[PDB]
């Protein structure tokens, strides 16, 4: 078939997952079949709970469409898009670019350059209420790279924003 | 403050309301006040079904955002819209801009000239499951204009699908 | 086969430009473009002042590109037509007047349309904001007034606003 | 007040067409635009073959355009350093090499960026395809290697395969 990847990337609270799902959605009413893979440790379509992509076997054969959230806490997700699309599906990924600390997560760099199209969203700055924010501020306390959470442990901000509280 | 219009149109099955939606949630984790107008024939934060504008009252300047839903209904959008982001609302709407013939709505037409921003969404043809669809296809016997329903009496189709099935 | 995408903004967003680039893209795949502008190898360039004056030339080109579609008459039968024939087609115009009121035609583009982008520019009374809006600096009352920065300037909503009241 | 918007895409998609629209709409609000481009009254252009070598003079602009990014071995930094003093800096640039590999730097201006957008071009050996890669035509293993039309082309996923093959 054609397969192709496509990408959608920004910061916490820009409604990623939501876009992921608009999209599968459209494809569903023209009835193709949908694979939605979350991450295991993560806190109505066929899908399925991995910490990675391999322990989801050859299972995503049996589908038009393949949908991968929360694309960063994948080791292997730029190979598994990559051979998904080769033997002819659609691959919707949904992943933060970069972390609290504005560095990128490496794999999704390399889908950036395999992707037919990336889009990236934006959240509203959770600290002055103003402007567009395309970063992610942790609020907590934490050195961990990887740190599963909400607005709990994350706000959205714009580039000066960032800047204030980093200082602060 | 700096109000604005946003406007999503595309035809059925588009997602346009879920795009409507993502963002309204963008502006909720902002703790941006936001008020979702429905229409009262269509069939979790400040809502309201009417059946047109005007019996909202004043009740839309208690909020920073404002998102009408399913805006080819409602006979006086551009002129609320218009008089809200006079008021500095965040205006979102989302509408159907052809009907089945595609034939313009009139009124989403001027929403397009008054507009900060307008994207058009696409569907997936329900016809052939090939193509991107732009248009909406009534698919029971009905010259009734309006005629609310769903995948029941539509489906979204290819520029070329749409000519086939009219023929037919 | 056939396709419309619609470019749309105020004065002064590109869409000229816009419309250029992807003319290009088309003719780096070898696809012959047939532009169209209007007036009071691969490419082949035209002015006229209704589409009915091109005859069937159009059909002998992959890609056709109309500018300024706002002062052509018959520009959303014309497109529908090339594309019913499997054309491209692409075309930029203004979807508003000087007084925010939309040009007719381009309205029934929008209902016809693959693809509808609108570009903005930047506010050129105040620098500081997105302008999707058109404001006329010369008196008059007619509709259609052709000219450039002087007679004209883009600007964002509440520009727009005040420099109607003084 | 600062800010990175992002171009990128494949060879012969229209990037630094874009990135100039872009200007364009910024010098038409009076805004001074400077445009560093890559050599081995409101505009000044400049090419350089790194960015260093531009100095302080970027300071005098509100509006800085790069263009080849992925030439330029400081980038990154100097976005950063540009959009931190309150600089509107856009960018165009390859995100993939002829390998799709990506250019690290390209990487990092991606974190950084207010936006991106990743243009496509055709698929100059179908003809029939959008194209987001861009395919090597001529034997060599240098990652650099400048050229045109006659050295690269601009392919849809599966051509790419293909060509891989044979
Ligand atoms: C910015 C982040 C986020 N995260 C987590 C927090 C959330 O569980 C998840 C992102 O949620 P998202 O799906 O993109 O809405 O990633 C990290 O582990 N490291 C970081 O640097
Ligand atoms: C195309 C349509 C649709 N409709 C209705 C069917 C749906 O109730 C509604 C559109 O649903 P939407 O919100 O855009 O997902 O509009 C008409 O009344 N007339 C038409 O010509
Ligand atoms: C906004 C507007 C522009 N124009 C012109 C100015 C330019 O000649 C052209 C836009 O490129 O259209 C009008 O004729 N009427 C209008 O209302
Ligand atoms: C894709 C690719 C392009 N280029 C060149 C070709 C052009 O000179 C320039 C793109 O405008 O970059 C490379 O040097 N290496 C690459 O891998
Ligand atoms: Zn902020
Ligand atoms: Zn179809
Ligand atoms: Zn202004
Ligand atoms: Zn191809």
């Amino acid at each position: 078939a054609h397969g192709r990847i496509e990408l959608i990337i920004g910061p916490m609270f820009a409604g990623k997952t939501t876009e992921l799902m608009r999209r599968v959605q459209r494809h569903k009413h023209a009835q193709r079949s949908c694979y939605i893979i979350k991450y295991t440790g993560d806190t109505l379509t066929a899908n399925v709970s991995v910490s990675n992509l391999h322990d989801v076997g050859d299972e995503w054969r049996k589908y038009d469409v393949i949908a991968v959230d929360e694309g960063q806490f994948f080791p292997d997700v730029a190979a598994f898009c990559s051979k998904a699309a080769d033997s002819g599906k659609v691959v919707i990924v949904s992943a933060l670019d970069a972390d609290y600390l504005q560095e990128p997560f490496e794999e999704i760099c390399l889908l950036v350059s395999r992707a037919d199209s990336v889009v990236k969203l934006s959240a509203v700055c959770m600290e002055c209420h103003n402007r567009k924010a395309s970063f992610t501020y942790r609020t907590v306390k934490s050195d961990e790279r990887k740190l599963v959470g909400g607005s709990d442990m994350y706000m959205s901000v714009c580039r000066s924003c960032y800047e204030t509280k980093r200082n602060m």
